[PDB]
C-alpha cells in the first residue's frame, strides 16, 4: 500500500517522510492561508476557496478565520456548519461532521497519534484516528476532540472539554476528561 | 422588541437570522481582520481600529493580535487592559471590562449559550449572558469564561480555566471547573 | 542590574516599563508579523525569518503559522523540533527545547509570572521561570506548561494537559492538572 491508504485504513504509515502527503498537506496549507486572508465580507472568494479546500460543493458551510486542516479532503461535511475561530480540522484520519453542526472558537479535532515510544515516533510514523460528529450537535469553545472520537447525533459539548471518549447522542457532556453529565430532551 | 433589544435584555434572540445584528457582527468582524494584519508597531493605526471596534476613546488598552468580537461596542473597557494574542471576546451579552486587567493568550470570553433543544437551536436563537470582570485581575493564558459569570475584582484565575461560576474578589482561583484555591493578601 | 539582567536571574523585574525589554518584544513581533503573513510554500524566507527570530541558524525546525513569542532569542531549540499551528513560546523565562520535539497545535509554554498582589503586578513586575522542554518529547494539542516546568525525555503530554509541575523522563501524563498516568516503554 501507499502511505495514503495506510493512513485512510487505520495502519500506522509514514506521515512524515511521504512525499505524496507532503504535498497534500502543502496543497491545503497554502489553501488555508490564502482563505486566512481573505477579507471576511469577501463572501464568493470565501466559498470558493473553502469549495477548494474541501474539494465538494457546501452548502451554508460557514467557516470563520482562521482555519486549519492537514489534507482538507478528509473532512466530510453536511450543510448547515458553524464554525467559529481559530479550529482546526486534523483529518489524517477522516472527519465527518454532519448537518446543523455549531462548532465554537478554539476548538480542535484531532486524528493523529504518534507512537509513544520515542524511537518510532521519530521515524515519522502516525496512525489516524477517525472523528464522527453527529448531526445536530454544539460544542463550546476551547473544546478539544481526540482520535477516534465519535459525539452522537443531539448532543452538546461543554466548553474546555477534553473528549477522549465517545458522547452517545442526546447527551450533554462537560469536563477534561469530557463526561456525560445528563440526557438531552430533543423532542420537537 | 427588536432582536438587539432582546439580545441586551437577557431574552431569546434570533441571532442567526436577524439583518440588524449580522450586520453588526460584520462591521467588528472586518474591522478585527484590518487590525490583525495591522503590523504591530504601527501604532496610531492599531489605536484608532481599536477605538473604531469598540466603538469608544481607549486609554492604554493595549491588543496583541490576532483579536476577535462579536459586536465591540458590547465590551465596556477600562484603563489599562492588556489583552495577549488571540483573545476572544464573544460580546452579545455585556463585556465589562475594568482598571488594571492582564488577560493572558487564548482567553475566550464567551457570553452566548444556544438552546440545548436541537430544534431551538437550528432555528438561530441564543441567550447572551453578560461576563463582568472585575478591576485588578489577572487571566493566566488558555481560559475561558462561561456566559453570566462574573469575577470579582483583586482575583487571579490560573492558566487553562474554564470559569463556570462566579469568583469572589480577591480570590486566586484555578482548574477545570474553576475553584477557588485561596485568598489573595491585596494589601497596600 | 539592568532588568533585563534581572529577567534573566529570575528576579523580579520590570517587564511594563523597561526600554530595552519592550523594545526587545518589539523586534520579535514585528518579525512574527512578517513570519505569519508569510505564505507557507515560501521555505527559504521562511527560515529566514525564524532564524532572525531566534537569532541561531535552526536544524529542521518546522514552524506553522500562526507563532507567537516575546524575545525569540531566550528560546533555546535542538533540532528536529515540530511546532504545529497557533503556539506561544512566552520566554522572559528561558524556554530549552530539545531535539526530536513534537509539539501540537495550540500549545502555550508560559514562563511569565505576575505577582499575585494587585499593587505590585499594576507597577509592571514580573517573575520568569524557565522551561525545559526534554529531547524525544511530544505534546498534544491544547496544552499549557507553566512557569518554572521541566517535562523530562521521552515523555509525552495528552492534549489539553495543563503543566503545573515537573513531569518525570519516559511519562505519559495528562488532565488537568497534568499527572504521571504510566510509564513508557522506550526501549530500542
Ligand atoms: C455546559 C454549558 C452549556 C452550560 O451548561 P449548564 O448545565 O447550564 O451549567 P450548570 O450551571 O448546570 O452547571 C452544572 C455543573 O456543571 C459544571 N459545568 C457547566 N459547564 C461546564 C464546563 N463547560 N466545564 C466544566 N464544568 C462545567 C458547573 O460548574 C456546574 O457545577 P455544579 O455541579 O456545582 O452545579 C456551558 O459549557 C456553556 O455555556 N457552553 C457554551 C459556552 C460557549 O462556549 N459559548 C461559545 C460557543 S457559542
Ligand atoms: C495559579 C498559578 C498562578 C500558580 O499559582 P501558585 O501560587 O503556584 O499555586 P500553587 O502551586 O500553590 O497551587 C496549589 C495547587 O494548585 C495547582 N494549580 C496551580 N495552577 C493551576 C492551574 N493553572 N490549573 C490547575 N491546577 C493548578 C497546583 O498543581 C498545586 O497542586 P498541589 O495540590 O500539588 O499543591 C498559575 O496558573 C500561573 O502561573 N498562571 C499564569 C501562568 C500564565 O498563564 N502565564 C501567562 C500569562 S502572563
Ligand atoms: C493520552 C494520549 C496521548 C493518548 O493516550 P492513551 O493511551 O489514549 O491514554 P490512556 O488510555 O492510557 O489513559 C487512560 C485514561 O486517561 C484518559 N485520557 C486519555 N487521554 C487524555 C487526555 N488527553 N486528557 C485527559 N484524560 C485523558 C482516558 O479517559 C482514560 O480514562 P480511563 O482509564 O478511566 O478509561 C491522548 O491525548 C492523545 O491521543 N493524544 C494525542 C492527541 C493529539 O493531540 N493529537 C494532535 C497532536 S499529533
Amino acid at each position: 500500500m501507499t502511505e495514503k491508504e495506510k493512513m485512510l485504513a487505520e495502519k500506522w504509515y509514514d506521515a512524515n517522510f511521504d512525499q505524496y502527503l507532503i504535498n497534500e498537506r502543502a496543497r491545503a496549507k497554502d489553501i488555508c492561508f490564502e482563505l486566512n486572508h481573505t477579507r471576511p465580507s469577501a463572501t464568493n472568494k470565501r466559498k470558493e476557496l473553502i469549495d477548494q479546500l474541501f474539494q465538494t460543493t457546501t452548502d451554508n458551510v460557514s467557516i470563520s478565520i482562521p482555519f486549519d486542516t492537514d489534507y482538507g479532503w478528509n473532512v466530510k461535511l453536511g450543510k448547515n456548519v458553524y464554525v467559529n475561530t481559530n479550529c482546526y480540522f486534523m483529518d489524517g484520519g477522516q472527519i465527518t461532521i454532519g448537518d446543523n453542526v455549531f462548532i465554537g472558537p478554539n476548538c480542535g479535532f484531532y486524528t493523529a497519534t504518534h507512537p509513544l515510544n520515542f524511537h518510532h515516533r521519530n521515524e515519522g510514523f502516525e496512525k489516524a484516528g477517525p472523528i464522527h460528529i453527529g448531526s445536530n450537535t454544539w460544542f463550546g469553545g476551547h473544546v478539544a476532540v481526540l482520535p477516534g472520537v465519535t459525539i452522537g447525533e443531539g448532543s452538546v459539548i461543554g466548553a474546555g472539554s477534553v473528549v477522549t471518549k465517545d458522547i452517545p447522542p442526546h447527551s450533554l457532556a462537560v469536563g477534561n476528561p469530557c463526561k456525560v453529565v445528563r440526557k438531552i430532551d430533543n423532542d420537537l
